[PDB]
């Protein structure tokens, strides 16, 4: 039994869902309420603790790696980087150590789509996370890893079927705060009749776009898994061919030279480890710090963010057909040396004792865009089972000139980013987030 | 200036160069004897030498490494593996050491080719390296890497012309003895009056098709760069939809728990380190050396494996449509826990100290097949400035019987192997070398 290699395109059926907005389950003005309501039902709030009042979690005797001493969940480690400019690197020369989260498992990010009166709609649930700091946002139907084996729905995941995968691909997470992870990142439809529990809603694509839009809605495993969701391109055309931009990314994958080892937490230097906090020295970056979530249910360790994030795409009409304008970033936690990023990627804090001309480039231009250039803007936040309040105004933004693009940099439709993500490495988490941004003003501009 | 995103498709340009076996340069009968002219020019031979006589290499000090002392070149380090069954991986449980090979810097595999009375040639290289067992055979038209830095014809592939190329992609090197290393494999046209030296012979697909059945005559790195050739499917279906297979691999990639750890080549155990070798204590699975190439031109290390290997495809026919049987395997050099490789890869003598049953799957199969089922068979060698004599009759065998993948195995065409080439980490060198040969089966039937 062959079939077509193209066999079972759901393009038309994504089409179809992302530009209807009345779905069988709610309508979407209720939504915020139906999450005020769950956000209202939600028990449970979190406390900063001293990482002595963590259970379970210690920081390990040998290397001082903080670890769970039941081996389940992430550790923190140290990660020693360096981007040499050497005899076979083009730099420039680089170098720092960090702490680190490792998790050497690959999580299920899985959201289950149904037709309901002829229109798919995707079962988003309304999640507690501690790091949230609206503490429940949307996730998808199933987040779950196998380190932890009850999750309902997880056998529509693990395995799928195959006859009804929409998606199924390695995604990686953030290279400057994870080592090297990725989660599988899954969209498999259903006919079945799914059981409906309270936090769950049926929406139809057109309603999550709608959502989008909003500050601290939907949560960032959701926006990656619907970052990779396959709608045919409507203007096929690029200033780079495909083979081009392979070609392209090719060389940016091959021509810095960063060597990056894993150490141990207590050998990083130019961070303090205190009874509350482990910080760099200079107030930079990110701080780990731990919480109990309320009898305590559990304790863990948190990253935050030392200040609001700046994420933005810059966009250029080429010919009539929009391009974002790309970055091949090269991070420290990354598997594959560089992942393609937004124009702007960066916590402006990190920067600020620097001289201007050392800040990263088109920094300015996007802190100093006018509404009046600004397609896209909302807040949103990182995992928050990992982080806590971890913030990004994440921006589109027209660029009224031309921009010749810096080395490192290019011009790529945002349909060949949706394309590169049937593949793991090729865009970060963050290029993902606004990729499902720019489909989601496509399908409902506000 | 936007293009189509699918602009100058080179499909038909290929189709008719693997179709034609006349070439402007020289009949394909006489290439044997140019080569057997170039083996025969060729002054550089090779002895084994203790590694005391390396001039320019040592075992450094506090790894024991055996590096260059200049920083060129690659190293030989120790690697341990460990594949846990544990909590989150499928096992079964593995775990060695063993000396590997580094060079973290990505070289050029380069093939130039030229429109001659319409019909496109390919730049070879007839090239000495010392490992390869009958010295001379065809490389690509550059084979060069920026620690090096004057290579003829380096010019069109750094940067190579956007307009002109054909294959640009990173592709991995062999996976039990390198530590992730991968090199450019790159096609790129050209129209100018290019000089031809030599050591250098224009030929057609359908030539190279007809050389690619010779044994130890197209090199490794040419057989892969070959591989990466983007032939238009013929018959566009397959078992796995392109989505389905991608999500198989997708599970393959995740269900593995696998650590691998650069450690010092001094801290192996289980490798004993002798004046002339370092040897595994039982005898398996390869020796590093010393060679001299000759007054000495140079001195360097080598590797040898302890054997010929085995590497085949199982070939059937699912509703017409050929289909090999593709393993996700998981090797201690991979960066990303497993490439799609052969059906069987093996060095026999490797599990000839267990029973038949622990026998890498197949083997036994492969090994015993009938003249009438074996569609294709070779010996080639793997390149040559890194292995010395290293060999494996390369196999395509059409399975009498209808075979139930075991767990790890698909069946895949090769046009989806082929289309996986645009990207790197899918498709290990060992099923490159022999989607190359496939190709060329197809195109020049013996
Ligand atoms: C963590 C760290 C970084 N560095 C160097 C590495 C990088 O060149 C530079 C910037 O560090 P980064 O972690 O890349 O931060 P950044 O400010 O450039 O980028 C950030 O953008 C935010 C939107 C994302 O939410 C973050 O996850 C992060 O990607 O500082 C140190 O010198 N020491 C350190 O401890
Ligand atoms: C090197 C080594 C391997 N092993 C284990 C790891 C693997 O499970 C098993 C087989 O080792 P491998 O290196 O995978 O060899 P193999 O015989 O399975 O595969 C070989 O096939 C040949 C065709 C290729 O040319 C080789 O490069 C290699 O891939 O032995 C050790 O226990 N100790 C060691 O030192
Ligand atoms: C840290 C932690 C969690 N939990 C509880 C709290 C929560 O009920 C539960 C699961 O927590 P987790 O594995 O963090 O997050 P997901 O379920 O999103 O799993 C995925 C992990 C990675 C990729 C995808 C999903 O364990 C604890 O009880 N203690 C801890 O220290
Ligand atoms: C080991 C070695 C080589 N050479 C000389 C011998 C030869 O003339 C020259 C180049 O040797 P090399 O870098 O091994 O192989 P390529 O040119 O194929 O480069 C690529 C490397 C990796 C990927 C692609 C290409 O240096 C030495 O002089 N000493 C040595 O120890």
């Amino acid at each position: 039994a062959v079939r077509p290699r193209d066999h079972h395109d759901y393009a038309d059926r994504i089409a179809l869902s992302a530009a209807t907005t009345d779905g069988v389950q709610m309508r979407t003005e209720d939504v915020r309420a139906w999450i005020a309501e769950r956000r209202d039902a939600n028990v449970f709030h979190v406390e900063r603790i001293p990482f002595a009042d963590l259970d379970q979690w210690w920081f390990e005797g040998v290397t001082g790696n903080l670890v769970h001493r039941s081996g389940r969940f992430f550790t923190i480690e140290g990660l020693h980087v360096i981007e040499h400019d050497g005899p076979h690197g083009d730099g420039p020369y680089r170098e720092w150590q960090q702490p680190v989260i490792r998790q050497p498992e690959v999580g299920i990010l899985g959201i289950l789509a149904k037709e309901f009166d002829g229109v798919l709609h995707f079962l988003m649930q309304a999640k507690m996370e501690p790091g949230n700091p609206n503490l429940v946002q949307l996730s998808p139907t199933v987040q779950a890893t196998r380190s932890n084996y009850n999750v309902k729905l997880i056998e529509y995941f693990a395995p799928p079927d195959p006859e009804r995968v929409i998606v199924d691909v390695l995604q990686a997470e953030q290279g400057s705060w994870f080592f090297r992870k990725s989660n599988r990142n899954m969209i498999v439809e259903t006919v079945d009749d799914v059981p409906l529990w309270d936090d769950f809603c049926w929406l139809t694509l057109g309603q999550i776009a709608e959502l989008m839009h909003e500050d601290e809605t939907i949560n960032m495993n959701s926006r990656s898994v619907l970052s990779c969701l396959p709608y045919q391109d409507i203007t096929p055309r690029a200033l780079f061919s495909d083979v081009q931009l392979l070609s392209w990314f090719t060389n940016e994958r091959s021509r810095h030279d960063v060597r990056v080892r894993r150490i141990p937490l207590a050998d990083v230097c130019g961070w303090k480890q205190g009874a509350e906090e482990i910080e760099h020295e200079d107030g930079r970056y990110f701080k780990v710090l731990a919480v109990a979530v309320k009898k305590i249910s559990w304790t863990q360790p948190l990253v935050e963010s030392v200040d609001l994030g700046v994420v933005a795409f810059l966009v250029r009409k080429i010919d009539g057909v929009p391009h974002v304008l790309v970055q091949a970033r090269v991070d420290g936690g990354f598997l594959d040396t560089v992942e393609l990023a937004p124009t702007v990627q960066c916590t402006p804090l990190n920067y600020a004792h620097l001289p201007a001309e050392e800040a990263p480039p088109f920094l300015d231009l996007v802190q100093n865009a006018p509404r009046s250039r600004i397609r896209y803007e909302a807040i949103h936040s990182e995992e928050g089972g990992r982080f806590l309040g971890v913030r990004a105004r994440y921006l589109v933004i027209d660029a009224d000139e031309a921009i010749d693009p810096p080395p490192g940099y290019a011009w790529v439709t945002p349909a060949q980013l949706t394309a590169l993500t049937r593949h793991g490495h090729y865009v970060n988490v963050e290029a993902r987030t606004l990729l499902a941004c720019i489909n989601a003003a496509a399908a409902q501009p506000r």
